[PDB]
Protein backbone atom coordinates (compact mmCIF):
# COMPACT_ATOMS: atom_id res chain seq x y z
CA UNK A 1 0.00 0.00 0.00
CA UNK A 2 2.00 2.95 1.26
CA UNK A 3 5.92 3.34 2.65
CA UNK A 4 6.83 3.60 6.42
CA UNK A 5 8.62 6.18 5.87
CA UNK A 6 8.00 10.34 5.69
CA UNK A 7 9.22 10.57 2.04
CA UNK A 8 11.32 13.64 1.00
CA UNK A 9 11.52 15.25 -2.10
CA UNK A 10 13.52 13.60 -5.34
CA UNK A 11 14.48 17.08 -6.69
CA UNK A 12 17.02 17.61 -3.38
CA UNK A 13 19.32 14.76 -5.18
CA UNK A 14 21.62 14.69 -8.03
CA UNK A 15 22.38 11.45 -10.09
CA UNK A 16 26.06 11.39 -11.31
CA UNK A 17 27.27 8.06 -12.45
CA UNK A 18 25.76 4.33 -12.02
CA UNK A 19 28.18 1.84 -10.10
CA UNK A 20 25.68 -0.90 -8.85
CA UNK A 21 23.27 -3.15 -11.05
CA UNK A 22 21.45 -5.84 -8.41
CA UNK A 23 18.61 -7.99 -8.92
CA UNK A 24 16.23 -5.64 -7.24
CA UNK A 25 17.75 -2.21 -8.35
CA UNK A 26 20.02 0.19 -10.24
CA UNK A 27 22.31 1.96 -8.46
CA UNK A 28 24.19 5.15 -8.61
CA UNK A 29 26.68 7.85 -7.30
CA UNK A 30 25.18 11.28 -6.72
CA UNK A 31 25.15 14.30 -4.82
CA UNK A 32 22.50 16.27 -1.98
CA UNK A 33 21.66 19.43 -4.21
CA UNK A 34 22.43 21.96 -0.95
CA UNK A 35 24.75 20.39 0.72
CA UNK A 36 27.27 19.19 -2.34
CA UNK A 37 27.60 16.38 0.10
CA UNK A 38 28.16 12.74 -2.00
CA UNK A 39 25.76 10.24 -1.40
CA UNK A 40 24.35 7.17 -3.43
CA UNK A 41 21.15 6.55 -4.69
CA UNK A 42 19.01 2.99 -5.05
CA UNK A 43 16.23 3.13 -7.41
CA UNK A 44 14.02 0.27 -6.99
CA UNK A 45 11.48 -1.23 -9.20
CA UNK A 46 8.02 0.01 -7.31
CA UNK A 47 7.90 -4.03 -6.57
CA UNK A 48 7.31 -5.68 -3.41
CA UNK A 49 5.99 -3.19 -1.06
CA UNK A 50 6.54 -5.10 1.30
CA UNK A 51 10.01 -5.92 1.23
CA UNK A 52 10.59 -2.30 0.63
CA UNK A 53 9.37 -1.70 3.95
CA UNK A 54 11.30 -4.45 5.53
CA UNK A 55 14.73 -3.03 4.13
CA UNK A 56 13.57 0.58 5.77
CA UNK A 57 12.41 -0.89 8.72
CA UNK A 58 15.78 -3.02 8.57
CA UNK A 59 18.14 0.39 7.65
CA UNK A 60 16.22 2.42 10.62
CA UNK A 61 16.78 0.21 13.47
CA UNK A 62 20.67 -0.07 12.05
CA UNK A 63 21.04 4.05 11.68
CA UNK A 64 24.33 5.31 13.51
CA UNK A 65 25.79 1.82 13.88
CA UNK A 66 29.08 1.72 13.13
CA UNK A 67 30.43 0.49 9.59
CA UNK A 68 26.87 0.15 8.28
CA UNK A 69 25.24 2.03 5.19
CA UNK A 70 22.80 4.61 6.37
CA UNK A 71 19.83 5.62 4.98
CA UNK A 72 19.53 9.30 4.88
CA UNK A 73 16.22 9.66 3.17
CA UNK A 74 13.46 7.53 0.76
CA UNK A 75 12.14 9.18 -1.89
CA UNK A 76 9.04 8.63 -4.56
CA UNK A 77 9.20 9.72 -8.40
CA UNK A 78 6.07 11.34 -9.23
CA UNK A 79 6.19 10.87 -12.40
CA UNK A 80 7.52 6.99 -12.79
CA UNK A 81 6.06 5.82 -9.22
CA UNK A 82 9.47 3.97 -8.56
CA UNK A 83 11.64 4.41 -5.12
CA UNK A 84 15.03 5.60 -4.20
CA UNK A 85 16.99 4.76 -1.20
CA UNK A 86 19.79 7.76 -0.45
CA UNK A 87 22.61 6.17 1.37
CA UNK A 88 25.93 7.42 2.00
CA UNK A 89 28.55 7.44 0.16
CA UNK A 90 31.50 4.53 0.89
CA UNK A 91 34.39 3.97 -2.17
CA UNK A 92 34.38 0.81 -3.03
CA UNK A 93 38.20 -0.75 -3.84
CA UNK A 94 37.56 -4.30 -4.88
CA UNK A 95 40.09 -6.27 -2.62
CA UNK A 96 40.20 -8.81 -5.40
CA UNK A 97 42.46 -6.63 -7.18
CA UNK A 98 44.79 -5.91 -3.48
CA UNK A 99 45.98 -9.35 -3.17
CA UNK A 100 49.85 -8.34 -2.41
CA UNK A 101 48.94 -5.29 -1.68
CA UNK A 102 46.39 -5.26 1.68
CA UNK A 103 48.53 -5.85 4.52
CA UNK A 104 48.16 -7.76 7.72
CA UNK A 105 46.81 -4.57 8.93
CA UNK A 106 44.43 -3.89 6.53
CA UNK A 107 42.84 -7.14 6.72
CA UNK A 108 42.55 -7.02 10.24
CA UNK A 109 40.70 -3.57 10.26
CA UNK A 110 38.32 -4.91 7.07
CA UNK A 111 37.50 -8.00 9.23
CA UNK A 112 37.06 -5.83 12.87
CA UNK A 113 34.88 -3.23 10.88
CA UNK A 114 32.71 -5.88 9.55
CA UNK A 115 32.65 -7.28 13.03
CA UNK A 116 31.38 -3.99 14.59
CA UNK A 117 28.70 -3.93 11.79
CA UNK A 118 27.92 -7.34 13.04
CA UNK A 119 27.22 -6.94 16.55
CA UNK A 120 25.55 -4.31 16.53
CA UNK A 121 23.13 -5.34 13.84
CA UNK A 122 22.94 -8.92 16.17
CA UNK A 123 22.69 -6.99 19.44
CA UNK A 124 19.44 -5.48 17.15
CA UNK A 125 18.36 -8.77 16.39
CA UNK A 126 19.09 -8.40 12.68
CA UNK A 127 20.76 -10.75 10.47
CA UNK A 128 22.84 -9.57 7.39
CA UNK A 129 22.56 -13.05 5.74
CA UNK A 130 24.74 -11.90 2.76
CA UNK A 131 27.77 -11.76 4.07
CA UNK A 132 30.47 -11.46 0.56
CA UNK A 133 33.27 -8.98 -0.40
CA UNK A 134 30.20 -7.83 -2.92
CA UNK A 135 28.49 -6.62 0.36
CA UNK A 136 31.85 -4.83 1.72
CA UNK A 137 32.87 -1.47 0.80
CA UNK A 138 36.37 -1.37 1.56
CA UNK A 139 38.65 2.21 0.99
CA UNK A 140 42.39 1.07 0.99
CA UNK A 141 43.60 4.51 1.47
CA UNK A 142 41.39 5.63 4.20
CA UNK A 143 40.60 2.24 5.78
CA UNK A 144 36.81 3.13 5.97
CA UNK A 145 34.43 0.15 6.21
CA UNK A 146 30.96 -0.44 5.26
CA UNK A 147 28.64 -3.26 5.44
CA UNK A 148 25.77 -2.32 2.37
CA UNK A 149 22.91 -4.40 0.50
CA UNK A 150 20.18 -5.30 3.84
CA UNK A 151 17.66 -6.39 1.33
CA UNK A 152 18.52 -10.19 2.70
CA UNK A 153 18.24 -9.23 6.25
CA UNK A 154 16.13 -10.61 8.98
CA UNK A 155 14.83 -9.95 12.14
CA UNK A 156 16.13 -12.84 14.18
CA UNK A 157 13.61 -14.87 16.85
CA UNK A 158 15.46 -17.66 18.65
CA UNK A 159 14.23 -21.60 17.18
CA UNK A 160 12.19 -19.82 14.66
CA UNK A 161 12.32 -20.95 11.49
CA UNK A 162 14.08 -19.14 8.33
CA UNK A 163 14.15 -19.77 4.23
CA UNK A 164 17.62 -21.11 3.87
CA UNK A 165 17.99 -19.70 -0.05
CA UNK A 166 20.16 -17.05 1.15
CA UNK A 167 23.62 -15.62 1.28
CA UNK A 168 25.50 -16.09 -2.28
CA UNK A 169 27.00 -19.21 -3.92
CA UNK A 170 30.26 -20.15 -2.33
CA UNK A 171 29.33 -18.19 0.88
CA UNK A 172 26.38 -20.44 2.13
CA UNK A 173 27.49 -21.78 5.74
CA UNK A 174 26.72 -25.94 5.97
CA UNK A 175 23.46 -25.27 7.93
CA UNK A 176 21.99 -23.66 4.58
CA UNK A 177 23.88 -26.15 1.75
CA UNK A 178 22.12 -28.34 4.77
CA UNK A 179 18.73 -27.26 5.13
CA UNK A 180 18.64 -26.50 9.07
CA UNK A 181 16.03 -24.01 8.94
CA UNK A 182 16.31 -22.49 12.55
CA UNK A 183 19.84 -20.88 11.66
CA UNK A 184 20.86 -18.16 13.48
CA UNK A 185 23.02 -14.89 13.29
CA UNK A 186 26.11 -17.33 13.24
CA UNK A 187 25.55 -17.81 9.66
CA UNK A 188 27.14 -14.42 9.50
CA UNK A 189 30.27 -15.12 10.86
CA UNK A 190 30.72 -18.14 8.86
CA UNK A 191 30.45 -15.95 5.65
CA UNK A 192 32.90 -13.07 6.49
CA UNK A 193 35.44 -16.31 7.56
CA UNK A 194 34.71 -17.41 3.83
CA UNK A 195 35.83 -13.74 3.54
CA UNK A 196 39.05 -13.80 5.60
CA UNK A 197 40.41 -17.14 3.83
CA UNK A 198 39.93 -15.41 0.31
CA UNK A 199 41.67 -12.53 1.56
CA UNK A 200 44.35 -14.67 3.31
CA UNK A 201 44.66 -17.10 0.39
CA UNK A 202 44.25 -14.80 -1.99
CA UNK A 203 41.09 -17.00 -3.88
CA UNK A 204 37.65 -15.30 -3.72
CA UNK A 205 35.60 -17.18 -3.40
CA UNK A 206 37.71 -19.26 -1.57
CA UNK A 207 35.08 -22.41 -1.45
CA UNK A 208 34.12 -23.72 -4.25
CA UNK A 209 32.14 -27.00 -5.82
CA UNK A 210 29.66 -26.96 -8.86
CA UNK A 211 26.87 -28.46 -6.81
CA UNK A 212 25.67 -28.40 -2.93
CA UNK A 213 27.41 -31.93 -2.60
CA UNK A 214 30.13 -30.99 -4.05
CA UNK A 215 30.28 -28.06 -1.83
CA UNK A 216 30.14 -29.72 1.01
CA UNK A 217 32.89 -32.20 0.36
CA UNK A 218 34.91 -28.94 -0.55
CA UNK A 219 34.91 -28.01 3.49
CA UNK A 220 35.66 -30.98 4.68
CA UNK A 221 38.87 -31.18 2.57
CA UNK A 222 40.00 -28.70 4.90
CA UNK A 223 37.84 -29.19 7.88
CA UNK A 224 37.34 -32.80 7.84
CA UNK A 225 34.73 -35.17 7.02
CA UNK A 226 33.78 -36.40 10.50
CA UNK A 227 32.78 -32.92 11.48
CA UNK A 228 30.39 -32.65 9.03
CA UNK A 229 29.02 -35.90 9.57
CA UNK A 230 28.89 -35.15 13.72
CA UNK A 231 27.27 -31.86 12.72
CA UNK A 232 24.49 -33.57 10.41
CA UNK A 233 24.10 -36.65 13.04
CA UNK A 234 23.33 -33.70 15.74
CA UNK A 235 21.19 -31.36 13.86
CA UNK A 236 19.61 -34.24 12.16
CA UNK A 237 20.77 -33.48 8.85
CA UNK A 238 20.30 -35.27 5.86
CA UNK A 239 23.17 -36.61 3.75
CA UNK A 240 23.28 -39.38 0.77
CA UNK A 241 24.99 -42.12 1.56
CA UNK A 242 27.51 -41.52 -1.40
CA UNK A 243 28.63 -38.15 0.24
CA UNK A 244 28.66 -39.89 3.71
CA UNK A 245 30.87 -42.46 2.09
CA UNK A 246 33.39 -39.69 0.36
CA UNK A 247 33.21 -37.51 3.73
CA UNK A 248 34.43 -40.62 5.62
CA UNK A 249 37.64 -39.92 3.20
CA UNK A 250 38.67 -36.82 3.95
CA UNK A 251 41.19 -36.18 7.22
CA UNK A 252 40.75 -32.67 6.67
CA UNK A 253 43.88 -30.78 6.01
CA UNK A 254 43.25 -26.93 7.49
CA UNK A 255 45.20 -24.49 6.18
CA UNK A 256 48.47 -26.62 5.03
CA UNK A 257 50.00 -25.61 1.42
CA UNK A 258 48.12 -22.85 1.22
CA UNK A 259 50.90 -20.72 2.17
CA UNK A 260 53.42 -19.45 -0.47
CA UNK A 261 55.69 -16.94 -0.66
CA UNK A 262 53.16 -14.39 -1.79
CA UNK A 263 51.02 -14.54 1.14
CA UNK A 264 53.19 -15.81 3.84
CA UNK A 265 53.63 -12.68 5.41
CA UNK A 266 49.92 -12.38 6.10
CA UNK A 267 48.69 -15.77 6.95
CA UNK A 268 49.94 -14.98 10.54
CA UNK A 269 49.24 -17.28 13.24
CA UNK A 270 46.99 -15.03 15.27
CA UNK A 271 44.83 -15.00 11.78
CA UNK A 272 44.70 -18.68 11.10
CA UNK A 273 43.21 -19.21 14.94
CA UNK A 274 40.89 -16.97 14.16
CA UNK A 275 39.87 -18.34 10.74
CA UNK A 276 39.21 -21.41 12.16
CA UNK A 277 37.43 -20.40 15.17
CA UNK A 278 34.87 -18.42 12.44
CA UNK A 279 34.90 -21.27 10.01
CA UNK A 280 33.49 -23.64 12.37
CA UNK A 281 31.21 -26.48 11.04
CA UNK A 282 28.71 -26.26 14.23
CA UNK A 283 26.83 -23.20 13.39
CA UNK A 284 26.45 -22.75 17.24
CA UNK A 285 29.52 -23.53 18.22
CA UNK A 286 30.77 -20.34 16.22
CA UNK A 287 32.28 -16.98 18.33
CA UNK A 288 29.48 -14.08 18.10
CA UNK A 289 30.33 -11.11 16.84
CA UNK A 290 31.93 -9.58 20.05
CA UNK A 291 33.90 -12.63 21.03
CA UNK A 292 35.82 -12.18 17.56
CA UNK A 293 36.38 -8.77 18.15
CA UNK A 294 38.53 -9.92 21.35
CA UNK A 295 40.74 -11.55 19.11
CA UNK A 296 44.23 -11.20 20.06
CA UNK A 297 44.54 -10.42 15.90
CA UNK A 298 42.77 -7.29 16.60
CA UNK A 299 45.32 -5.74 18.98
CA UNK A 300 47.20 -3.82 17.40
CA UNK A 301 44.39 -1.84 16.04
CA UNK A 302 42.50 -1.87 18.85
CA UNK A 303 43.67 1.28 19.54
CA UNK A 304 41.94 2.64 16.32
N1 LIG B 1 26.01 2.30 -0.14
C1 LIG B 1 26.59 1.86 -1.27
N2 LIG B 1 27.75 2.41 -1.62
C2 LIG B 1 28.37 2.00 -2.73
N3 LIG B 1 27.98 1.10 -3.59
C3 LIG B 1 26.83 0.56 -3.24
C4 LIG B 1 26.06 0.87 -2.12
N4 LIG B 1 24.92 0.10 -2.11
C5 LIG B 1 25.02 -0.66 -3.18
N5 LIG B 1 26.15 -0.42 -3.91
C6 LIG B 1 26.62 -1.01 -5.17
O1 LIG B 1 25.54 -1.50 -5.95
C7 LIG B 1 25.61 -2.91 -6.08
C8 LIG B 1 24.24 -3.51 -6.03
O2 LIG B 1 23.66 -3.02 -4.83
P1 LIG B 1 22.79 -3.99 -3.80
O3 LIG B 1 22.55 -3.20 -2.56
O4 LIG B 1 23.51 -5.33 -3.71
O5 LIG B 1 21.50 -4.09 -4.76
P2 LIG B 1 20.09 -4.96 -4.47
O6 LIG B 1 19.56 -5.18 -5.87
O7 LIG B 1 19.29 -4.27 -3.40
N6 LIG B 1 20.66 -6.36 -3.78
P3 LIG B 1 21.45 -7.69 -4.63
O8 LIG B 1 20.44 -8.15 -5.68
O9 LIG B 1 21.75 -8.73 -3.54
O10 LIG B 1 22.67 -6.98 -5.20
C9 LIG B 1 26.53 -3.34 -4.93
O11 LIG B 1 26.97 -4.64 -5.03
C10 LIG B 1 27.56 -2.23 -5.00
O12 LIG B 1 28.34 -2.49 -6.12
Amino acid sequence: DELNYPLGNIDDYSVNNRIGRGKYSNVFSGHIIDSGKPIVVKVLKPVRIMKINREIAILNVLRNGPNISQLLDVVKDPDSKYISLILNYAENNDVKTLFGKMTTRDIALYIYGVLRALAFAHKNGIMHRDVKPGNIMWNQTTKEVSLIDWGLAEFYTPDSEYQVRVATKYYKGPELLLSYLKYTPSLDIWCLGCTLAGLLFHKLPFFKGRDSNEQIERMCVYLGGQAMLDYAEKYDLKLSSSLKARLSELKGTMWAGLINESNRDICTPQALDLLTKMLTIDHNLRPTAEQAMKHPFFDEIRDS
